[PDB]
């Protein structure tokens, strides 16, 4: 380090956590970070923000792009058709409007979240006050349907007699009520409330360790996917996803014209956390739903879940993503807790592809703040992993490979790692590519420049990805038309603040067009023409 | 790990992240972590609980000890020395009610923290509302100590003039609203409110990166403390160390009759950050003091300072605790966020020795529960814990030393790794011995027998070990008084659930009375006698 | 490593690849297997001393088939006009095989310098009068003239002048291959009065060493200066700077090669206590360094050397420049036809240790087997090449080497990498000086390093970086610089084919630059071998 620090200047060395990243263990590492150490790079985490009614007007939204939100979450759990198709055109309304300078355009990703094997009370309506100690029932019976009160719950699962045992729990309201069954009979359940708040109408229940008959999609699921491939949405979060077969169905459900579309399987329950690997293995990636989670398996187990399913996506080279509560008090407040701050930091820290917000920017007095949150923590946190043990686990982890376009993208990394390369600058068509440069973690942002506007918009799932979509049409020169959307990263690189002159880039391109061809890499510095 | 499972049955290996501990990398070793992996070691993290009015009768404070509180943290902050008197009193009444059986009876500390170099706004009385956009004076008129609105704000540091800067921030209430001055003279500060909630009645100020004339200790700060030596507590936290000087004007106030008190100095600016290594070194151990420090320093840089001192304490082989906000929503509610769970398990990965409630316990509507959810998440992340690594980056770090007592300690640690001891059984008058053995990081616990009644209490600061306060009076010969002790060890392992019948202890004793000469380290057998 | 299914099961049984993926130092040499067959590609460079055994025409043709790649001219013995018969003599034989290009192995000629030496005066006359000395003694050596020729059993002269001075009270005095010490008790106007320890038979003008002493002669008689403006004249490659001490004694050295001899490879000899010691700063202004272990188990006890040859093998490794294990390596092949089995152990560690190049001496240059030494040291090399750790001496590495802002470095470690990732068969790289392939080099691939040059001196003394197999295009440039550069890829492609190096299907990952002459190494391509 002692030359660069000649060229560059000593104060190069004093950001990024540059000295921290220069330490021999993880221990040391640590005692090295440094509050002034300012984060440099672009930020590599990508934001979901779940579009309600405090984020789906066109002017909000484009504070929402300004501020870092990368992908817009759908939630088909609440809301129509046409709410949605009106949050979609709002959404690309404020998208397309910074389409004016190609430089500085950002895709923005469209999420579908299904309403997935839901389990939902009766029409009790307005609100009753259901109390700690006291005894309730639940019926399947069809007269109750629309009767309910702090004595009485209706559910619309049928066979709930048969498969919930004693001393099991019935959550109701995103887990805000709990009782505990004490009583199984045809006729219904009894139960004690364990946890007593007050009561809606038509709220969701859960009921954890329980294998429910409820089949892979609802009639309800196979419309609402067949919107989403209508109004070309980018990804699926498959709800409440049990095992293969469900992300199977899924994708089935898509059918060959909605096969670009990238399945991303919410694990929410005992079931999915068990079978695990195997819907890893058919899915594009994974959401730790902690919401439904945190209900479903003991609070004080998700950290377990959450790290284990972040390293085995890390391993297997996935997108991962964390949710749910991530800065829930900034649905009041515009300040988040130190512990909202720390579970930040510590999802990046973790190894999550992607953070996402809830709450917090579908309904919160604050959506805007809270996306603004999430992007300076994510950026600080990111120039504090460790990547020298990261990347040395990854590179012995993956398997040896004789696909070039793996193989350029090991070398690239290193490279980058080599001189502290402000970027990497890869031609994808598909995103592949890109994808295979992020599975390493380079400290260098990777910028993907694109013609496919789908593909601009489905790499922000994975970690440190930065899509430009490139506009102009093909140069008669096939060479020629490679080295503009190099210079294309460049510009817009130089434009946005992430490469200036002098600065090394790794550059990654292939030998012919087309996906799969992959194989070179350069080493340039960035010019004044 | 073949033979143990032919021994100690198949599931013995399904329990404590066993899997997860002999992974060969931190990646592998994540991957592994598993929810149906049941914790069966004791909590090693001790809980640290702000007493006030949630928190304060004698039953209270029995349930908070059953639930797991070990350490009682009086603010003196707020309330009079009768107030904090009679605190005291409770809390020895609750802890000294469970003396009645010797061989479970839990040592509970009583920790006093400083009011320390504070700034309070004036009389201003009941409440008035501030309001965001709007223009606020800031004066230290003799007059208006009595006034004050929505417009005027008086403070009791006279040189506030002298100190602040155009753009800095003047922070109120626990940080609750931010001011940013704009214009500077001898009259006072023109402000406008950045962050606009409601103002009370002699409210605590924060000026970031400002350098304030505030002597070591107050005047109150003096008798404060002078009140601990004749009420006997155990540890001081140190509020608003900014310097070596500031630990060492509190060691002279505690002077002889006070010097076998723990000093853990509270890190809460910018000042105490940069200038830790040198109050490391003469404080007894660190608090990262999250809520003064995520207003004294950007809120999405608290993570970066948390796990830099926790480090740095690791490597030094002192306490450090880890305070705020950590289940902050259960002071209204009765479950807490997934945050707050997340934040609670990546303090103890970070390697914290000790957590704290301060609302929570202080005066929220669920005390007990919050000490339980502490509880029960600590144990989760204790076993989740890499120790591979940890031990090995702890062995390295770790200077050579002939003190016998150092060379006895790393033996037995090793050795109870080899053979997943239950415990360290350890005899140590003044808690030495029981910390070089904590200072590696164990995955047995440390059950430190000793006939110091302070020193029982004092040890909880350090990770792992259990004390057993030992109350019958010498054997007449040495050795034999020796073999009693361990023998209690065992008992009250057996009763307590930590140690069954053909579970491996190492025992570590000395060769001689008085402290200084553990050099002994024994394998035995728990048996039926 | 699931991939097998493509490249056949048989593929990773050999090249040690099973010990290639232990995790553990300790798993790895379990896992070394004596069924694992090793590549052709022999990385380790073999110097061979060009004697009365090496000298022929003929022989020397064997001894480049054997896989001979520098020769060494010991300058200590012969005639300037017996050298340059030895010179003309192998530059024929290397010449004879220009006909097949991609068949032409480039050959190395390294000058070994005579350096500082220190001889005993003549005994009473006769110049094979053979004295004799008794252990429990008293002996004299002197600086004074008159007993040149006056050698007693009691006294003895010596070249070396300064002594006195240099040599303190209690210093040690070896005499023929350190057969004769003494320890000096009393530094008088006399001389030195000694105490004779080891003793045995005498002669006159034979070796002689100083343990411990900081030697005060130049380290360039006038007859390194002579011999040295004979090597440029010849056009050697390589010096190899006997008793180097200092840093000093290098400059020396490219001061008497001139502007001239500039691109002259200087390889620095540590012979003595004083060399290690200063090692560091020698080592700062040498292009290499030799372990010359004959000399250097003379001047520090024998039991000793390994450490110092493990210092300076891994220092070197470390800096990135070549590093070289001289003397004794198949001594007994001298009068043998099969080495014994501490031989080839100690050939087998010097390539684990991490050394560029391995020589023979007496083997080659005086002995009765000199084709079958090189072909020894041939066969011992590759299997040892494949039983590196390279996981763990690649890891080193990388976290030793300092970042660097220079393409061809940050070019180099990304093309490594790749290797890795695939198996490659070859890194082919374009150099004309030998800097792109030498950057390779320094991380130790697995790899064949195929480096492409029209500079034949470059192509000549590439072979002391450990792994670069030099080949030497003779085509004169293409009109299109990109065709140009694309006819060397390919030339080193087609030559790895004819060698065995490279089969169909092998992945290669080639280096190259974005414009001509030095520097500009900055482009890495991964690329299948075609022609299926
Ligand atoms: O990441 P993907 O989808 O394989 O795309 C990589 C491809 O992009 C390119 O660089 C350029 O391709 P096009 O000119 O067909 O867009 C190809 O050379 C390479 O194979
Ligand atoms: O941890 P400390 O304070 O050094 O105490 C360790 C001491 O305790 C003992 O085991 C027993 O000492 P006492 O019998 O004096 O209590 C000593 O042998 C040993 O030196
Ligand atoms: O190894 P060196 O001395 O830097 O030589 C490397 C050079 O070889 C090349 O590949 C070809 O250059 P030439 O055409 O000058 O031989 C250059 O692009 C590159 O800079």
């Amino acid at each position: 380090v002692a030359q660069l620090t000649q060229e560059l200047g000593t104060a190069f060395f004093q950001q990024q956590q540059l000295p921290a990243a220069m330490a021999d263990t993880f221990l040391e590492h640590l005692c090295l970070l440094d509050i002034d150490s300012q984060p440099v790079a672009a930020r590599s985490t990508s934001i979901i923000a779940t579009i309600g009614p405090a984020s789906r007007s066109v002017d909000r939204l484009k504070e929402m792009i300004k501020a870092g939100m990368n992908i817009a979450r759908l939630n088909f759990s609440h809301g129509s058709h046409e709410y949605h198709a009106e949050s979609i055109a709002n959404i690309r309304e404020a998208t397309e409007s910074f389409a004016t300078s190609p430089l500085s355009y950002r895709p923005v990703a469209i999420a579908l979240d299904t309403k997935g094997p839901e389990i939902r009370t009766g029409v009790l309506e307005s609100e009753v006050e259901i109390v700690k100690g006291s005894q309730v029932l639940v019926t399947v019976d069809p007269k109750f349907q629309t009767r309910g009160d702090a004595k009485t719950v209706w559910v619309d699962y049928h066979n709930i007699t048969r498969v919930v045992a004693v001393g099991g729990r019935i959550y109701i309201d995103d887990g805000l009520i709990s009782l505990v069954v004490q009583k199984i009979g045809p006729e219904g359940l009894v139960t004690e409330v364990e946890h007593g708040g007050i009561l809606g109408s038509r709220k969701g229940v859960n009921l954890p360790n329980t294998e429910v008959d409820l089949p892979g999609l609802s009639e309800q699921d196979l419309l609402d996917l067949r919107f989403g491939v209508q109004h070309n949405v980018d990804i699926i979060f498959a709800s409440f996803v049990r095992k293969a077969s469900d992300v199977l169905a899924v994708r089935d459900a898509l059918g060959p014209e909605g096969q670009n579309i990238k399945i991303i399987s919410k694990i929410e329950n005992h079931e999915g956390v068990k079978k695990f690997d195997e819907i890893l293995e058919v899915s594009d990636g994974i959401m730790v739903a902690r919401g439904d989670l945190g209900i479903e398996i003991p609070a004080e187990k998700v950290f377990l879940a959450q790290k284990m399913m972040i390293g085995r996506c890390n391993l297997a080279g996935k997108p991962v993503v964390c949710a749910t509560q991530m800065l829930e008090s900034m649905i009041t407040k515009a300040r988040p807790t130190r512990a909202e701050t720390s579970d930040v930091a510590n999802a990046v820290l973790d190894g999550a592809d992607c953070i996402m917000l809830s709450g917090e920017t579908a309904k919160g007095s604050f959506p805007v703040e809270a996306v603004m949150m999430q992007h300076a923590i994510a950026r600080e946190a990111e120039a504090a992993v460790y990547h020298r043990q990261l990347f040395e686990e990854l590179r012995r982890a993956a398997p040896l490979s004789r696909d070039p376009t793996e193989v350029t993208a090991i070398g690239a990394v290193e490279a980058s790692f080599k001189c502290c390369a402000a970027a990497i600058i890869v031609l994808t068509k598909t995103g592949r590519s890109a994808q295979l440069l992020s599975q390493y973690r380079p400290r260098a942002a990777v910028i993907a420049v694109t013609r496919s506007a789908q593909a601009a918009r489905q790499v922000h799932l994975s970690r440190g990805v930065f899509p430009l979509l490139y506009r102009e049409p093909p140069e008669a020169i096939w060479a020629d038309d490679v080295d503009r959307r190099v210079q294309f990263g460049i510009e817009s690189g130089k434009l946005r603040g992430f490469l200036r002159v002098g600065d090394l880039v790794i550059v990654v391109t292939g030998w012919r067009p087309g996906s799969g061809y992959t194989n070179i890499m350069r080493v340039l510095s960035v010019s004044h023409h």
